């Protein structure tokens, strides 16, 4: 027992390194993820509705309104203040219900100015509190999404692509089974993994963020008994997919089922999937001394260390996907409440992702060839011309080339190959072909393919 | 110690229920995902690049083959024989390499035709083992998807949706958190399902399947040097797109990355878990007794065990799933090999899939509605009443309406609420709807919605 | 693009939940497994390796301290100070290496009083970093498991030894597959969790935290190359053991292996999935009304919300503790720094654990029983009886049995059972028996099991 | 659409590789996991029950049985046939229920002799299905681990301690983050491992394989009903510690709860956790050319595909068990059915995990040393020799050391060291004892430690 009094809650004192020792980096999340930004979103979602309801002719009870109501109410779906989320806290003391207390922070605020108090039992008409925490988590992941991960993501494919085309001609020996194969270049192993990137950018970006809004089970009953000639379905589409910009969901329970937040994850699982790839590629390449890596002056140690906490934070992300999406779209009947507490993680999966890509950016501006090591490897490995002398034998038909090449191969050498070359019976052309050839050579077109990532 | 002598495989002696307790339910998996499989694969797709090749024109050391060399080549390409799998894996135990023992069984056979013993050193041209290997996968995946999984998928939907429609207009109380919320219909409840499954086969559809040919390492070295004026990434991309109706990845390494399958076993991951979600609430419904369950003659228990079985091996094969798509795409420098014994459970994943389609299929069909205890529940929860009252009331600005709707809350009745719908200061209009509402009626537009999933 | 100004750290805007909604529940976690935490070990384990070289006599040129010398050390060690913790991040900011800023922070301090400057040079003699986060992270685990995860485990086991005991004697219909099932008591269904969660919690106190000190790669090279003629193994399992009161693991590389912290994390994931369980049962009491939940005054809602919390949040837990022992005991040769990011989220699953323990108990604070709905269902359930009746007729041989009981089937009523037991070719006292019987006396031992958990 | 033939089973056919490729390697479970093996043990477990009864005093209608009759029940029990399977399978096509099929044919059995015919009613007595089905899963995977998966696992154990102790004394340079570090031995690094499997190895071993039988829901009910005098507790105590050596489970409902099942497999895992980090270091070490591999005449590729192979399928074995450790233990109420087909597949990780071993056994007994690379990179690495010079020029007090050791650093060599050496202000002694060193000598304690293990 090392007992220890309470401490306040600071970065140094954080029990995840999330808001921690990485809260550097992952602040701008802040406004989005946490609870401050659910509720900031609860209310945006919440003005807009009465927004919608004052502009819809069939719903008269709910004037048009003036500049000034509308002032008021766009000041807090645009520049919502910490002092109203912390007034929701302290509401919710009392109701212990989270969206209840957001609706009596409106009620609060309306009371302030007669035409807002007159349509005050109108904040929240008809819904259901999950009408309102769909919304604002599908607005809060197309907010991370689009404006911190998406870029971030882009960024590093960019800067791996950069240094593709710049290493492009730069031969290398291949590995398979972590022994000597055909060369490549190392813009080539670099080019490989942009491609792969890019593909699950793409997939990131298309997936669609679906909403809905329907009331407590998804038949819009209460709006219904009120309003009975109302087009709500219609209403509610226009509302999601133009006043939102979101996708419409036009089946759900109470909740909206969560299928697209296991789509989008799964894709970001991807894109992390192929960085632990390069992560642990890179730190090979590293141990070969195939890349060495700058320094920063006082720092003390050079170790691969960025990419190494890039991929111990991507295996926590995947993680965490792996769960919102397994568990997420399953819920009893027309809902359980237990994706509330786990949909306010939403943001940590994100969160050790961009950890992992700030990392490992940081990593890849460090990188500098050591040609030195790299030709050290090729030009030991004269073993690598055996495949091509044997296809070229192939080619022309070269009797017992089994028992012919293995006079070559008990080895290789520049000397033997061009004694072994003038025996061979194939034409003066591919002689002069085969003659040439050097380890380093021998790399096919991966400088073609690497300079047009 | 309870020792046992040994025993051959059977279904009954089978170790993985694959195989063995639901081998009826799998062996259409046979000809496909297998080590047969596998080898049938491997064996067309290596005829097919002999043919291209004789077929190139700048490959002219391979001429167009006669109508006699081409139905040889055809039949083990599209009539392949277990014999010949047998012969491959006799091979394959002194060459401990399966893709070289399936080149040595294609020598042998064109051994027996002088035109082809002339090519036979073109048999896997420049190919690496890797080259057969993925394209081999994409075509088994390619085929287990088409033709035994989506059907089966779209099979559970449209039985489902029949019965959404069916059951379109029949009310039911709903439950949130476990406990009475405001009424849906059944049929309502199950297209639900239909749109979320539908959108998952859509995109399990979707999944372009990758393949590539390109040699040892992804840069078609030996290609060059044999032929250096031939257009092998054209040729590559011919091949697999024209010839073997695929889709190109233009950079891999040795091996084609994997990032697809993940895509693909992402997708049917999630048809899964909408699957069990839907397993457990029908579980559920029968548990509460609103559906019955049509019993076979002679059978002994009635128990919802085909949904027990479907949701306990949908929970197997996304465990599997999830497996694959974490660990395929990562792979050390230009390849580890540990890929190729993980890639020999392609099928096991699609199996419990499978397995609990069906078995999902024969809960389905065993269902039969007990209109009796859905009102049962319906008509004894006045209670969900309230809410369109305080909606109603809401639209027309009742007074004191917290205290006003709790005078009825204290309960509701079909008498207590004609007596205090009399008390409300709204429009007559306004009473004569609410004075209609019974529980049962209280459904919203469920029923519209459900009859056009 | 919904764009923020940056947001200061507050449990408001934390991203986790963990320091954010839930930061009431998981502060006793903030002087343990935060990054203050992580130093504060950290400068633990560094003052008490110096004050062993001080004891020991083979070490001469540390001699014993003084009082006033071992009080610094000891305030350093037992009264660790927010300005240190502080004072060593502002030093990490040059050196980029967290444990080379403990060592300039303690020298330091050491350079304050002249007795320790003398020395200041054997602050972490020989050691390397490893050395120190390795005793850290198991001395961490130790205070989170000892002193707030186990006695809220054993919280919880009491929480529902009492209702088991309380509830012992009341009759409650099972259900198997969902469907009616022989009778139990409902303080035995409670009594079978307490029996599952006590295995668990003895196996969670029982796991061995381990610990090493023994340089750069795991062979005192340092150590023996300055003091060749002292026992360096000795002197690690004597601190380990005696001074920290840890396990010592005589075998380690660089790191400690961590198959330790994957036992731990395995052993409380069981724990957590009995209690996933008990959540997810306990909602179906309450939806079948078998149990209510006391409300408190001025909350808006009853619902299981507590439950709902508790299995979200297990679920979350259990997939850290899966990840984290999955993955921390795999380490690329001597080792690689993947782990260390990863062990600052030790105390998140934890974290998890203890705001879902809490919520759990919270909602069974609340459970009353409805004995009124109990009872109902098993008064209309007389067919459970006969499988008793079944019973009895094959202990005494009853002629054609499956035909007879078809007789009382087609069904079973109290009225009914008195007429067909009279029928039956059994003893007297056999027919005493069975005319007691009635659905809620046929509950077996179910009682006096309970009782005794 | 490639269409097929259907195709019967045999290994090549096999949609799981299991009974696939690898039928080899898992054919010694087929009589354990499988359905003839789940079959073989319920039949072993009836019998064992009704011999039970015969002794029983309490059960007078059972007497003590013949000789003869004791004879065709020990057959069945302990020399079971595989017809009795087929039959059983044909009779489930009836039933649609598997235990019943079990009780029919137990039925057939005992008709033929008039002593068993007289207790027929008693085969199964007071049973339900899950009291023959957790005790033969119990049976069943005591079976698997103590006579399959551990002398494996030992097997392991033992080959690489007999490397560790061949190799205690071969020098080798170390990599932590991939990069040089102080020097260990090849042996140490070995013996590390070994250490860690025989804590799994013990682990496994030690868990107890619970049982139960108590009737429909875990309350004796049907027990108690026929025979109230009789204490059924101590009778299915007695029966399965005593009758069938396992542990008992005094507390659950229809179905054990599979807590053991779980402990096991997270054990299993464990080992098997740290066999993949043996794995791929020793794929490292084959990659640095440490190690070479021996060959087979004949085979064609050295390449360590047989590590591969193992590190490939340990991922799916520890999928699967992290799977089923997870799910069996949640059951719904007094059961759901989803634990009995996830249950068929207990072998099935234990097959994978099989496989593994023996992969990484034919893997071990392949690695020779290959001296001149390791000595090559030690000799290459006079840097490592640094860290002892700091060290004693820190026990020493030598003044300026960070400038002083810079004047070496800028670098390490046989001669500069010599003259460095020289110029410090430390005894005699400590210079006679650096100026010995090497880098292959600067390996500490390692082979000591080493040839203990
Ligand atoms: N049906 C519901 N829909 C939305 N929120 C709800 C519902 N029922 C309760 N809540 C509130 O949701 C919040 C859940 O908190 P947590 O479990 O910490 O995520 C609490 O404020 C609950 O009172
Ligand atoms: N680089 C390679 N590419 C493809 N297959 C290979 C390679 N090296 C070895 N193999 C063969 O692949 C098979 C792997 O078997 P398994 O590990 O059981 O999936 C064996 O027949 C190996 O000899
Ligand atoms: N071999 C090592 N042992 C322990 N810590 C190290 C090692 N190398 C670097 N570090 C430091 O460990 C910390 C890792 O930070 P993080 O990746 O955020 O957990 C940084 O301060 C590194 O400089
Ligand atoms: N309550 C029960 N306990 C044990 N087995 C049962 C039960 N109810 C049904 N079964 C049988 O268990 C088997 C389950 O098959 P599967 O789902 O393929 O594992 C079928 O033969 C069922 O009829």
């Amino acid at each position: 027992h090392h007992h220890h009094h309470h401490m306040q809650l600071s970065s140094l004192t954080a029990v995840s390194p999330v808001d921690g020792r990485y809260a550097g980096k992952t602040s701008s999340l802040r406004p989005i993820f946490s609870e401050y930004g659910l509720i900031r979103f609860r209310v945006m979602v919440e003005v807009r509705w009465l927004q919608r309801l004052a502009a819809h002719a069939g719903i008269p009870e709910v004037a048009p309104f003036s500049a000034e109501a509308n002032a008021l109410l766009d000041s807090l779906a645009s520049d919502f203040q910490l002092e109203h989320a912390e007034r929701i806290k302290e509401i919710e003391r009392t109701t212990n219900h989270d969206v209840k207390a957001v609706e009596y922070l409106l009620k609060e605020q309306a009371a302030k100015l007669p035409e807002l108090a007159a349509v005050s039992e109108f904040i929240h008409f008809a819904c259901t509190s999950e009408d309102i925490n769909n919304l604002s988590h599908a607005l809060m992941l197309r907010e991370g999404r689009d404006s911190v991960l998406l870029p971030l993501m882009r960024q590093i494919a960019e800067a791996i692509r950069e240094l593709a085309v710049k290493l492009a001609d730069v031969p290398m020996l291949s590995r398979t089974h972590g022994q000597p194969a055909s060369p490549t270049t190392l813009g080539k192993e670099l080019a490989n993994v942009v491609y792969r990137l890019e593909r699950q950018i793409k997939q990131v970006a298309g997936i669609e963020l679906l909403g809905k809004i329907n009331g407590a089970v998804g038949n819009y009953n209460a709006h219904l008994s009120a309003y009975p000639e109302v087009d709500w379905e219609a209403n509610a589409r226009q509302f999601i997919e133009g006043d939102l910009g979101l996708t419409f969901n036009p089946y759900t329970t109470q909740i909206e089922p969560h299928d697209y937040i296991a789509e989008l994850f799964d894709a970001i699982a991807r894109f992390n999937t192929i960085l632990i790839d390069f992560d642990r590629d890179v730190w090979g390449y590293i141990s070969l001394g195939y890349f060495k890596q700058k320094t920063v002056a006082g720092e003390i140690g050079v170790n691969p260390i960025d990419f190494e906490n890039s991929e111990g934070n991507l295996g926590i992300a995947n993680a965490l996907f792996q769960h919102l999406a397994s568990k997420l779209p399953i819920s009893r009947w027309q809902r359980d409440l237990t994706d509330s507490t786990v949909l306010r993680n939403l943001g940590v999966g994100i969160a050790h992702s961009i950890i992992a890509y700030e990392a490992s950016l940081k990593g890849i501006g460090k990188l500098e060839l050591n040609a030195q090591r790299i030709a050290e490897d090729l030009d030991a490995c004269w073993e690598v011309l055996a495949e091509p002398v044997q296809t070229v034998m192939r080619r022309y038909g070269v009797e017992n080339p089994y028992e012919k090449l293995k006079e070559l191969t008990r080895g290789i050498s520049a000397e033997a190959l061009q004694t072994f070359i003038e025996e061979l019976a194939i034409p003066a052309e591919a002689k002069v072909e085969l003659k040439k050839l050097t380890p380093a050579g021998y790399v096919g077109n991966a400088a073609a393919q690497a300079k047009r990532i």
